[PDB]
């Protein structure tokens, strides 16, 4: 269950907030976030528990993360309730490894 173009239309509930191409807004971009460190964009004010938590992205911490974000980083700045389907993760993950 790693399907791209299923991934974009997941993505639809992100863009309002993220971009991927450089503009930022609410969100980051996230052009490559799996594999890259919590708090990684040199430019966006992050919260004090995404700062604190460092590390590494992993397609396995963003997919629980994808549907309890207040469960991994508790107290983030990040506005969204979660994801339900292990797909719908899944699916957006595959979609923004390639699509940067
Ligand atoms: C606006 C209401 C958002 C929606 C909808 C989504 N996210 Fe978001 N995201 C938003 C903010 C304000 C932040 C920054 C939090 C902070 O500490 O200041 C984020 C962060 C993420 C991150 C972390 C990125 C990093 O640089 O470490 C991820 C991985 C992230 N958000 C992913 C993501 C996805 C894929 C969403 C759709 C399923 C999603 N966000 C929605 C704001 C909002």
């Amino acid at each position: 269950m790693a399907d791209p173009a299923a991934g974009e239309k997941v993505f639809g509930k992100c863009k309002a907030c993220h971009k991927l191409d450089g503009n930022d807004g609410v969100g980051p971009h996230l052009n490559g976030v799996v594999g890259r460190t919590v708090a990684g964009v040199d430019g966006f004010n992050y919260s004090d528990p995404m700062k604190a938590h460092g590390g590494d992205w992993t397609p396995e911490a963003l997919q629980e993360f994808l549907t309890n974000p207040k469960a991994v980083v508790k107290g983030t700045k990040m506005a969204f309730a979660g994801l339900p389907k292990i797909e719908d993760r899944a699916n957006l993950i595959a979609y923004l490894e390639g699509q940067q």
